[PDB]
């Protein structure tokens, strides 16, 4: 298993909000992952090669193969572990299960949950036009959506602290509903019951783009 | 071209001085590069699939395929640029030639020089036994070797500042003499005349080990 990363979080945060990488290009290096759309028009969630666009209004829709991303992380998901929960468990409790099984912070984890969420709180970036506001100011203004008692899918990664420059350090998780019409970037959640699958990943490929914005960015 | 990195500089600097990766394993992902030997017994230089061990006494010898490394960076060298110097040029002048041609700090460069060095100043780490002294104290005690008016080969990489956690930020260059009996990790040099070949690299593969020392290291 290889975590295949398109560009750098530092480049995204510097104001490089467009890339030439398509959703079809992402699915060449995985069936599973997360990322951002061109102009920061929400974020993607991918699992079993199905890709959805999650937008700031709490909506999900099928991603089109031609859509472009300035940043993404994909893998061929090959989980080594399965745990079924018949009783409610919080996000932080689920992370403790994963951290106990993969206690080295120096490895990546990929995690998926299929089940019934008591709640799933989401906040997703809206489409930006330059000159760009500070990301923290954009997030202050974005409403949180609260999915209550919903069946759905969670996709996430755990990133080592030794990667903080390059990627989201810690857990990054996205959510989509069973009907695939709702979801977002997760702030917190509680699983009422469902199945966790996850695995460790030892290999990271970083693919730096050629666009002039990336090349001329100050990192 | 892919820069293939075995482990992390942060893990090496934390005191993880042994890996299970062999020189033969390194040559599976390149013909060119740099790295460190188990127990920090000097450093390797590799070019056209020839690999040499450079030790603290200023000696070079052929590396054996079974020797192990805790850290290395290798590539299939595919230079896009060639410049011949008929007149003396310093290391810092040569770097200016490369930086002008590949002005984005956000890309990697691989560089090779074949030619006659006015001087090549080297300092190479000696074999360490735990408990380990601070790397800065070890370097303070290591003599500098000065190669004067020698034909030889330089191998090096330029690492983006956006990678400082993971790798040597900036230029990392090693030197070996024509007779392959002398060389080391370069501090400074001047080329009297010779040929520079170099290329940009957009892709980095980081391969994290499984040994308990790496997994239990604090990074
Ligand atoms: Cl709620
Ligand atoms: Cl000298
Ligand atoms: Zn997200
Ligand atoms: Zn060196």
């Amino acid at each position: 298993s290889v975590l295949y990363q398109t560009s750098l979080m530092s480049a995204l945060l510097s104001g490089v909000y467009e890339g030439s990488t398509t959703i079809a290009d992402l699915l060449k290096h995985g069936d599973f992952g997360l990322g951002t759309f061109n102009e920061l028009d929400g974020e993607l969630i991918a699992f079993s090669s199905q890709v959805y666009q999650l937008r700031a209004d709490g909506s999900a829709r099928n991603a089109q193969p031609e859509q472009k991303t300035p940043f993404a992380v994909m893998t061929w998901f090959q989980p080594q572990y399965r745990k079924t929960f018949d009783h409610p468990v919080s996000r932080q409790q689920l992370h403790e299960v994963i951290d106990q099984q993969i206690p080295s912070d120096n490895l990546f984890c990929a995690l998926r949950i299929d089940g019934h969420f008591r709640h799933a709180h989401t906040r997703t970036v809206p489409r930006q036009t330059p000159p760009y506001r500070a990301m923290t100011d954009v997030l202050d203004d974005q409403p949180v959506f609260r999915f209550n008692q919903r069946e759905g899918v969670l996709v996430g990664f755990r990133t080592p602290q030794h990667m903080q420059g390059i990627n989201v350090a810690g857990y990054h998780e996205h959510f989509i509903t069973d009907d695939r019409k709702g979801g977002g970037h997760l702030l917190d959640y509680q699983l009422d019951h469902g199945v966790l699958t996850f695995g460790e990943i030892h290999k990271l490929m970083i693919d730096l783009p050629a666009d002039s914005a990336f090349l001329q960015a100050n990192l």
